[PDB]
């Protein structure tokens, strides 16, 4: 299990029990501990080890945590430069929607994310 730290604003990716996704600059926040399991080479689930909810992107680009693992919960994982990682919404991959956080640690919807943004960069951390 691990933490995922975003360069935009320096927030650990966090899935809150009400299925709200954001960042928190503040660790030991119970809901930043994530479990990444590989369904196939390069495709991951991101699961909260607290609420057991799965990261997911809806059709509008808005991150949310989900109680049942499905099509919306898969993310293609690409190892960066840099040592960071990017996560692309498998279901919405051919549109290039990434997981991203704004500097307030608030969700950055897929449509606005783009390679080169710091919003989309996450460090895997034990």
């Amino acid at each position: 299990p691990k933490l995922l730290y975003c360069s935009n604003g320096g927030h650990f990716l966090r899935i809150l029990p009400d299925g709200t996704v954001d960042g928190t600059r503040d660790r030991s926040d119970q809901h930043i501990q994530l479990q990444l399991s590989a369904e196939s080479v390069g495709e991951v689930y991101i699961k909260s080890t607290e609420t057991g909810q799965y990261l997911a992107m809806d059709t509008d680009g808005l991150l949310y945590g989900s109680q049942t693992p499905n099509e919306e919960c898969l993310f293609l994982e690409r190892l960066e430069e840099n040592h960071y990682n990017t996560y692309i919404s498998k279901k919405h991959a051919e549109k290039n929607w990434f997981v991203g956080l704004k500097k307030n640690g608030s969700c950055k919807r897929g449509p606005r994310t783009h390679y080169g943004q710091k919003a989309i960069l996450f460090l895997p951390l034990p």
